[PDB]
């Protein structure tokens, strides 16, 4: 019994704000 | 048995908010 | 029994707020 | 004047080489 | 005059060889 | 003038070579 | 009896960010 | 009775995070 | 009886983040 | 000037000569 | 100028020669 | 002028013989 188990969560946020 | 899971969440998120 | 568990969270955030 | 370039680019690869035998007698 | 560059870029990879056997008499 | 460079690359790898053996008599 | 299991997989990723700029005056 | 179980799995990432800029006057 | 399990796996990873500026006056 | 060369060679051979 | 080159040559043989 | 060159070979050769 080869019982794997996976949860790769990932996030990624870019911003560029001019005035 | 060879039970596998997997879940791979992922997100991106970009912004350019010129004024 | 090869019971294998895995999460590997991530993220990174970029800006540039010019002004 | 004034710029910006955001830029950015994700990338995944998954690879899962498995087997199984069994015998009853 | 003003720039700016926010550049990223990420990547993963994944591999899993695994086998079994099982015999009973 | 001014400029700025936020500049980032992330990685990940991953291996898992695994075997089993059962036997029951 | 005999048996025989010759088992592979092989995986490629690449990612190319860039970026240029140029001005003349 | 005689068994075999030959598995291999190779794997591959590349990444390239580059910028440039130039100027005259 | 006779067994056997040759097992292997291989990987890579390459990372470039570089940049790059230039004047003239 | 950002010359980039690569050149990746790869190679694989597997082999189950029963008799 | 971004001058990139890029050549991955790759190769795989299996044989399984029972008699 | 960032000239960047790559070659990475690779070899691999896996054998089972049973007699």
């Amino acid at each position: 019994m080869l019982d794997i188990a996976l949860l790769m969560a990932n996030a990624s946020q870019l911003k560029a704000v001019v005035e």
